């Protein structure tokens, strides 16, 4: 049986879900909330759905099951709440919003909404990252002690994103440390070291172009994560789990399996993805089959709103620690 | 303007064609013929089409642009010469038909309306062995001297299958013929070698469960290919391109980039594919794409038809060699 | 042309120093001094040298210009002063000695008897850390911005080498903290952490079995050090330089390259070497050559004294940072 | 007791076996001969060993326990028969002689004395290769079926060498053929083919620049055998055992394990060793060690005086198979 869903934003992210939907049988777009109604229907008007302006006209709707939320990241609470309100599972991008307070706010008007809600974190639903997080639990390398994450993005985000970014840890590392707790959920101290190396841009808005996180978990793991503003190479995406009875690591991904070798170098593979996009387009899809799970089941969803709240404390908690040169302890006594 | 497509087989490779004409924005899927009518009928309402059982409904209908042939071989000159002889373009998946004299009388009778045959040899558009392909080409490692073809099947095929598949050269190693001449059009002469070293089955139909050919490329090129029946690990397709200036090789495909160290071993990665809808999921809906490409250009196709003729003929003369212990030339003084 | 050495200690490390002198055609080992005399006979016997007890022996002869101190750490501090007192060129093994003040009371005396002085961190002369050394020396990845290191000890040593020890960061850290210096040579604020998670010995001896580093560098480089004291699959010695255009990395080394692939798992390598000496074996040859070029030269050493000493400055910067849980700034305003 | 031994040849291999000798405690070089006396004389005295210009001047001793053969081929039969009538065992280079019927005369000639001569197939005792062969026969992967030898050269050697080197066959590919017969010992088909695209050189000599061989097995094992007597990126020697259970294969190796990424490519690999020396140091090292183990034990040698008669019949029918495009059976009935 068949379920439909309604996709608010039409930007870069709103293209994805709606193709991927279509892929999917049980799941069929019909509408797409956004201001730009121009760029709203080179979307709707593509996979054969409608189009408005103000998400009221969607609120004021009556045939929608999920609530594909895809607009701008300091919107999505006063469309989260909308959703929780008439009982219609919603899945969001970006998490939550960029200041905690809002959050919360969210938080206790939709009380247990954060049922409800499954939260972007595509990183989660890779295969290769999934698998190594399954197999960990599956006590393949025993306990787990060090998980170590090195993430560089290609090149700085255009001047006017950075005013917006709310800095690294907000922006960037958070994806980094929802992966974290993805692993390991508890997570009782936070160590962050902010440096500037490159961006004369990132630097005046008193921002790092680099960082470098240690988190300590509630039984003695130490989770190393590592950030970088630019990579020449690619969107560098590794991950290493090393536990009691080895290790586990997932290798960046390549459009091709090609290999060169002359008088310069051998074993020359491709750059590696340079684009989010690429890099996830099957997470985005599994994202997406298991947000299709839980709506016919009604459990809830993992990642939900809680997740998303935690890891944005995270984050703030890292920005402390790298202004304060000390560590921070998430939650004292 | 959206293309029409006819589709012939509901088995396996018709649910890989029905499912990427879906996707495939340029094209629509109207109608799947297939005699098992419950088989047809299940994939048609998956993919919002009319399901038929024989060639005669397919052809009663005015609005076809396209048809792709994924049914039994048995009946690929039967409906590659009903669609030309409407002016219907066909791609069409290898063999023309596993008896040369039948290629060459529908050769014969067709005439002029080959040039609207697509050969289905999905591999060469492959990116990493199309990549390969194309930056030969380039010259980017000078001028071609070797390629060395290695194929493995995880296993044997069904009996029945076996039984009619014309043998190893003309059902598994035409793959790699084609994509010998892919790389090296003009191929002189012939050399291969079969055993018998593990299959009873395969030694039933006096045919090989593994084969070692070599080609003479006229410019004195060396194309070497590798097959085997069985492959513990997964479904073997490498390939390397040796020139005057260096090497081109691509690996092997695996679900994820996970590797494992412990006390037993380093890098431990996936088993590789097995299934080759798997690992050509990519081919096969740039194969398609191709097709449509050349159904709006109208200048033809490539693959063509002459590609299955030749790659027929190669795959007999392999045979003849191998019965014979000694090299084919193709073309006589 | 030629130079005499004269080893200290007949231990593991001894018989390494020796085989190398022997095996440096431009040396020759003259005597080995050990309180366990026993072996020192045996082994000297196996090389050309004679066999004395204490350093007074040694101090009894008058044809030695080329010092080399296997011996254990206690008598380090003595023999480096012994030995510039008569000013003939010496290398010593691990740190000068685990106590700062030992080590400062002893610069105090040799004064400036400390340019004859080389330390026996090796892993700066190992084929592969050098080269990326001398690569990223020569701007082939641009600026250097990020350094990672990753150490991991096959398993943890006697209960009574631990309980001299010093901790895990005088003991095992101090090597990486070196390698980082190698890289960075100013280090201006220093951040550790430190854990316990399998190692039960380790925990009742207040060290840690677990521990991460991140340095500060003069112009914003981050070195990021990860350590362990026990591994499954060998002795992990992994290092990566991330540069503004670039990055380099070396793997770690493995006895063979033979590769297994089954139903199982592709790609299978061998463990990694799980022995220092092993996976040293170059870097400890290439150590010799260049004291032996210094002294062949007397132009000073590097590493010298100078660097052990600000390298247990570290260490002890580290423990004090994980203990207090905060950055340490190595020298204010 | 330390063994004696007599090495005839001081150019590039006598070198190699000089310093081994030397370095191996079990023996000891005590003469080196070459007509070219300047040559023997600075490796003896780099040696303290003796030399001489014939070898009468090396028969007139009578402590030599074992000779090791690196001088020309013309000069293998005569210093094999020489050495063994006097009861010395010998180690020597790749063939007994070029000429079948002289290698026939040969054994006529010394009879079961051919018992205490090894031949120097160092390929057999590189640690990887070796660590493959013994694997297999330990069932690690099942019954061998297939098994891949790609072996390229740097470079062509000089002209006077390919004038008489016999041809690729007798010269470069017997060292794969022997390889081959580790593996599988009775071969009963050889198919060869042969091409010329490069070299003007090795065409002017009625040579192949360029094989590919194929051996069909007692038990239908195919060995196949890929040469080439250039390579861009060094000394090429990979080998693939493939069988019923799984397959093992052997990497080139480096000089260090650094990798590159940037821009242009990841995984930037150093070029492979070049140099045959470089390449098999632990091989010959293996090799010579395993002579002296022979000499001692009085049991025999292995690779022995057939396998170096097999090695050349192999290649004379393989340069049979090239010459008449026809597959040779070995053992007629
Ligand atoms: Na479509
Ligand atoms: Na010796």
């Amino acid at each position: 049986l068949t379920l439909r869903i309604a996709l608010f934003g039409a930007g870069r992210i709103g293209h994805v879900h709606a193709a991927n939907i279509a892929a999917n049988p049980d799941l069929e777009l019909v509408v797409i909330a956004d201001p730009f109604i121009e760029g709203a229907q080179r979307l709707a008007e593509a996979n054969g759905a409608e189009a408005v302006a103000s998400p009221d006209e969607v609120f004021a709707r009556d045939d929608i099951d999920g609530i594909v939320i895809g607009s701008p990241t300091s919107t999505h609470v006063d469309l989260i709440t909308r959703a929780v309100e008439r009982g219609i599972p919603a899945l969001c991008e970006k998490p939550i919003d960029l200041d905690i307070e809002m959050v919360r706010a969210c938080k206790e008007k939709i009380g247990d909404g954060a049922s409800k809600v499954m939260l972007g974190f595509n990183r989660r639903f890779d295969p290769s990252f999934a698998a190594i997080n399954a197999r960990v639990a599956n006590q393949e390398i025993g306990n787990l002690e060090q998980l170590v994450i090195i993430s560089r993005d290609p090149a700085p985000a255009p001047k006017d994103y950075i005013a917006g970014s709310g800095g690294i840890f907000r922006d960037m590392t958070i994806h980094d440390l929802d992966m974290a707790r993805f692993f390991v959920p508890n997570i009782v101290e936070v160590t962050a070291t902010g440096a500037n190396v490159f961006s004369q841009e990132i630097a005046e808005f008193n921002d790092y172009d680099q960082v470098i996180v240690t988190l300590r978990g509630s039984k003695g793991e130490l989770i190393n994560i590592v950030n970088s503003r630019h990579c020449s190479y690619g969107y560098d995406q590794r991950l290493e789990a090393f536990g009691s009875k080895g290790m586990l690591a997932a290798d960046n991904i390549r459009p091709t399996t090609v290999r060169k070798h002359n008088a310069e170098s051998t074993e020359q593979a491709d750059p590696i993805f340079n684009f989010f996009l690429e890099r996830y387009d099957a997470a985005y899809k599994a994202e997406l089959a298991t947000f299709a799970q839980g709506i016919r089941d009604g459990q809830g969803f993992s990642p939900n709103f809680e997740d998303g709240v935690i890891a944005l404390e995270l984050a703030n908690a890292c920005l402390e620690s790298a202004q304060t040169g000390r560590t921070v302890t998430l939650n004292p006594a």
